[PDB]
């Protein structure tokens, strides 16, 4: 029985994700404190053993007053920007089209989730796909080719309810400051 | 404890999967009867409501023999290729890089999984990453940005160990024939 709407995600939780970028071919890793009730999202990089990349962030967004920092975890050096942007939760829009639903894993370990995506029968292809569990509609996996070709996957994963430290969207002290761009050397 | 060794990955199984090519954006969802044994693998593409392309097919892949059999599903028209290519199962290289552990989906309904790729210092980005359950060492992702930017992610699921059908194997009557290349409409 096609489901006649979709599960209700949850609006907030501290999980981790891998977010691969196919322009470019990275996979950034992250730690993530999510909140979809203030509009917030804080986005805590990664790092592992002999990567050549010298520069990791941590993002801090906040729709709800249209602005992000973004902190170069070593040096500090802040970066407050304006956000033009509309928020967009990591759930399921109510207008999605159902997918299909099965197991995860091998037998006994192993875990039922669900497949939307955005498909309609006039595009020949989808724009976006998530994958979420049935039982706590927890995400999975997600693939949003958005703005011809700047497609990415992303993977969910260490998911836990809610916000055990609210403290991670202050931003700090050096944070009185304006707009560069950083990027990854 | 880093593991010093990936676990081992199944060598039969019929299962289901969606290939993600970037490319196109396309994906293609099918269903699989994987034999690391033989070195063959078949691949019967799947049919959903008031999707745009016409043709579906099922391909029989050979390695043993160095063929592959390609069948358009609604007209039956058969298509003999060689295989020069190298088999390569759905297991994780002994030489492969670890990279973590986690449990996917929430808290009661979740599933322990591991992640290794191909990453080594001297080159800025991975060409493979693999998802496998930490249980049974079930295939549940890759993705192989193989060939400078042909790039693909899989997701793998209903995985079922061993193979009900070895049938599927066996070319149809309308296979003592050529080699058409023959793609979605
Ligand atoms: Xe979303
Ligand atoms: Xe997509
Ligand atoms: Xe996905
Ligand atoms: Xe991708
Ligand atoms: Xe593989
Ligand atoms: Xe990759
Ligand atoms: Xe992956």
């Amino acid at each position: 029985h096609h489901p006649v709407t979709p599960c209700e995600a949850p609006l907030q939780w501290e999980g981790r994700i891998v977010l691969y970028d196919h322009n470019t071919g990275k996979n950034t890793r992250a730690t993530v404190t999510y909140d979809a009730i203030l509009q917030r999202i804080r986005i805590l990089e990664e790092k592992k053993s002999f990567v050549p990349c010298k520069r990791f962030f941590e993002y801090i967004f906040l729709y709800q007053e249209a602005v992000m920092f973004q902190i170069e975890q070593v040096t500090k050096i802040c970066s407050k920007n304006t956000l033009t942007e509309p928020w967009d939760p990591y759930d399921i829009p109510e207008n999605s089209t159902y997918e299909d639903q099965y197991y995860i894993g091998g037998p006994g370990d192993q875990i039922p989730v669900q497949e939307w995506s955005d498909r309609k029968p006039a595009r020949k292809y989808e724009t976006w796909v998530g994958v979420y569990t049935v039982k706590d509609c927890y995400p999975v996996q997600e693939t949003y080719t958005k703005n011809d070709s700047m497609t990415t996957s992303t993977r969910f994963f260490d998911i836990k309810l809610g916000i055990s430290d609210p403290s991670v969207f202050n931003p700090p002290s050096t944070c009185e400051a304006a707009q560069p761009l950083l990027m990854s050397g």
